[PDB]
DNA sequence: CCGACGGCGCATCAGC
DNA sequence: GCTGATGCGCA
DNA sequence: GTCGG
C-alpha cells in the first residue's frame, strides 16, 4: 500500500536519531511511518494522511512532495552527503550510538573495515558488536527460539527448582520470528523486603554448557550477552542477543505483563486501569485516590489477577497486538 | 504558546 | 580513589 | 515533529 512512504519516514526517523541526535524527531517520524502502515488505503495526498494521528503538517508536505515526484529533496541530499551516510551507518554495530559514530567519522573510521583496523579504539561492547554485526541483524525464527526456550529453561531448573524463568517479548505473542531473546527470571529469596548472586549463577550454567558465549554487561540484576544454539558436521547457527533480568518475586508478574507486550496493549491497559481507578507500571500495581494519589502496590500472583483488579477479562497473549 | 515525549541498569568517563 | 554525568540499549 | 493543556 504505502511502503514508499514508510520507508521515506523510515530513513528520516534514522536520520534524526543518528546524525541530528534529535530522539524526539526520530520518535515522531516512526510514530508517524507505524500508523501510515496500518492504513487500508493508498495515500493520494499529504492531506488525506494528515487526518492520522501522529501525521501533522511537515509530514504531509513531504507526503504531498514524495507523491507528485517519487523521492525526497532532503533525503537525497542527506544520501549524497559522506558524513551522513557513514554516521548513519556505523550506528548499526551495537555499542556505537550517535556521539560514537560521529567521533569515529571525524578521525575517518567510516565503515566496517575501518572500525576492524582500529580495534584499539572501540571498547568491549563494540568489539562485541562489530565481531557479530551480521548475526545480530538477523532475525530468529520460532523454532529455534523454542530450542532456546528449552535450554535456558532447562538449564535455570538445573541450578536451583524454586527459580522461574519466562521468555518474554513478541516471542511469548507466538510471533513466528524474535529480534532478540528476552528472559524474566526470579526466585523466592528475592523480594522486595531483603540472594547475593542469584544472577550469576545462572549466567555461570548457561556459559558452562556453552550456551553464552559473550558477555556484554553483567550485574546484580541484568545480564546482556550473546548466545548460540549447539550444531551437529553442518552449518553453525548465528550468534544471538540475549538479556537476563532478575527481578523481585512480588513484581515478577507485572513484569512478565509489562515485558510481554504489545507496547500498544500496555497502553491501552494502563489507559483503562487509569478509568477504574489503577495504575500500572512495569513493577506494581497501585490504587488511586480521589486527587489521584497512589496507595500501597496490590499482591499479585499471576497476570490474570492484574486482570482481575481492573476488572478486565484476561488476555492470552497471542491476542495482545493491542 | 509551551514542554513533554520512558526510565533504568550497567560501562565508561569527566571532574575533582 | 571518589562521585555524578553521559552513552547505550532496550518495553 | 506532533501533541494536549
Ligand atoms: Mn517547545
Ligand atoms: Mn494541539
Ligand atoms: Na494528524
Ligand atoms: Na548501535
Amino acid at each position: 500500500l504505502n511502503g514508499g512512504i514508510t520507508d521515506m519516514l523510515t530513513e528520516l526517523a534514522n536520520f534524526e536519531k543518528n546524525v541530528s541526535q534529535a530522539i524526539h524527531k526520530y520518535n515522531a517520524y516512526r510514530k508517524a511511518a507505524s500508523v501510515i502502515a496500518k492504513y487500508p488505503h493508498k495515500i493520494k495526498s499529504g492531506a488525506e494522511a494528515k487526518k492520522l494521528p501522529g501525521v501533522g503538517t511537515k509530514i504531509a508536505e513531504k507526503i504531498d512532495e514524495f507523491l507528485a515526484t517519487g523521492k525526497l529533496r532532503k533525503l537525497e541530499k542527506i544520501r549524497q552527503d559522506d558524513t551522513s551516510s557513514s554516521i548513519n551507518f556505523l550506528t548499526r554495530v551495537s555499542g556505537i550510538g550517535p556521539s560514537a559514530a560521529r567521533k569515529f567519522v571525524d578521525e575517518g573510521i567510516k565503515t566496517l573495515e575501518d572500525l576492524r583496523k582500529n580495534e584499539d579504539k572501540l571498547n568491549h561492547h563494540q568489539r562485541i558488536g562489530l565481531k557479530y554485526f551480521g548475526d545480530f541483524e538477523k532475525r530468529i525464527p520460532r523454532e529455534e527460539m523454542l530450542q532456546m526456550q528449552d535450554i535456558v529453561l532447562n538449564e535455570v531448573k538445573k541450578v536451583d527448582s524454586e527459580y522461574i524463568a519466562t521468555v518474554c517479548g513478541s516471542f511469548r505473542r507466538g510471533a513466528e520470528s524474535s529480534g532478540d531473546m528476552d528472559v524474566l527470571l526470579t526466585h523466592p529469596s528475592f523480594t522486595s523486603e531483603s540472594q547475593p548472586k542469584l544472577l550469576h549463577q545462572v549466567v555461570e550454567q548457561l556459559q558452562k554448557v556453552h550456551f553464552i558465549t559473550d558477555t556484554l554487561s553483567k550485574g546484580e540484576t541484568k545480564f546482556m550477552g550473546v548466545c548460540q544454539l549447539p550444531s551437529k558436521d553442518e552449518k553453525e547457527y548465528p550468534h544471538r542477543r540475549i538479556d537476563i533480568r532478575l527481578i523481585p518475586k512480588d513484581q515478577y508478574y507485572c513484569g512478565v505483563l509489562y515485558f510481554t507486550g504489545s507496547d500498544i496493549f500496555n497502553k491501552n491497559m494502563r489507559a483503562h486501569a487509569l478509568e477504574k481507578g489503577f495504575t500500572i507500571n512495569e513493577y506494581t500495581i497501585r490504587p488511586l485516590g480521589v486527587t489521584g494519589v497512589a496507595g500501597e502496590p496490590l499482591p499479585v500472583d499471576s497476570e490474570k489477577d492484574i486482570f482481575d483488579y481492573i476488572q478486565w477479562k484476561y488476555r492470552e497473549p497471542k491476542d495482545r497486538s493491542e
